[PDB]
């Protein structure tokens, strides 16, 4: 298994995340999920 070159909570870009965490934001790593709730495209279903 491979998948976290750090996971220390911080980070400077997505890159220094883990799988866990594929986001980057507030230099910390979380879960990156789906874009925006609504939605740019279509706001129903």
């Amino acid at each position: 298994l491979l998948a976290c070159l750090f996971g220390n909570g911080r980070c400077s870009s997505n890159r220094d995340c883990c799988e866990l965490t594929p986001v980057c934001k507030r230099g910390s790593c979380v879960s990156s999920g789906p874009g925006l709730v609504g939605g740019i495209l279509g706001g129903i279903l």
